[PDB]
């Protein structure tokens, strides 16, 4: 692998479905993916990136898809190593038993969450936007209910949200292999 | 502020339950509390006190009961809102995340705790109550045990245990309000 064209970026992720928006279990997923995704002082950077199996770590929920699923994904530089990025990717995320929340995460965590939200109710654009899908969703209540229910979660409704969740039997997998004189 | 009939101010709590008393956590949270309600030198006497936020401010932790709580609390001067006084008493509590814990701050805690446990130890009428208490617990080694826990523990360790347990998902609040007495003419 001395010559290389110059190319696309190869890509590995991970899925898993989420529960219902409403569902007590979803806003532990939620903060438990706001923990894992945190760049650079995340669980999935630390394990990827200084460690060099990946440029880049992302990761986020998403309720607006029906249903809901949470992804987690890597960018990899040409030649590293695909596999291993996303065995360490997957394993990352599905051993929190192993390595469980601190409290000290899941308070960062919290007050992020909070911070986005209070941005959200606070700009005209769209905090009226976000009702319209609570309300289109069928629960115009649901807006402010994840607020109260960050406020009130637990750590150990988030550990046990995301080992129920974040498991091989939930996990989708993608990957992205870009294809390739006188030279 | 501008017409009161005399009379008691409003006082503000928060209280907390505890891990059982046989926990190791215990004595972290009692630490914690000890470190806590020192007043004046303690925090929340400089989060309420001189912000003229409040009155007093007192904080202990309840073994006897079952189960056990922790609480703390501030005593209102007329015309401080309660509100304020409550979210700024409840938020320096379970904010010890941002602030952690100081060795200056174990260790003075520390030694008021031995020196409560020993004067218990020392007189006769105390150390029998004490040991009694123990042994309705359901372990006579009780008083003894939570002394050395207390010389063992590590500043993670109480700062931890504090963390935990010092949280809005573990809050019950308090608020005594004097009644007003009825308003008088001419005034």
């Amino acid at each position: 692998v001395t010559l290389r064209r110059a190319g696309g970026t190869p890509l590995v992720a991970a899925m898993y479905h989420l529960p219902a928006a409403g569902s007590p279990d979803f806003v532990g997923l939620d903060l438990a993916a706001t923990i894992l995704a945190d760049t650079p002082s995340g669980r999935l950077y630390h394990a990827l990136v200084p460690t060099k199996l990946a440029s880049g770590v992302f990761g986020f929920t998403m309720d607006q898809l029906d249903p809901g699923l949470a992804m987690f994904g890597a960018q990899l530089q040409p030649g590293m190593d695909q596999d291993k990025a996303l065995q360490t990717l997957t394993a990352t995320l599905e051993s929190l038993s192993s390595k469980p929340f601190s409290q000290e995460e899941l308070e960062r965590a919290r007050s992020k969450w909070l911070t986005a939200w209070q941005q959200t109710y606070a700009d005209p654009e769209k905090v009226g936007v976000a009702l319209s899908e609570a309300i289109a969703s069928g629960d115009w209540r649901l807006f402010f209910l994840q607020r109260d229910r960050v406020r009130d979660a637990k750590l150990d409704d988030v550990q046990r949200a995301a080992v129920a969740y974040l498991v091989r039997s939930n996990r989708t997998e993608g990957r992205y292999i870009p294809t390739e004189a006188p030279l």
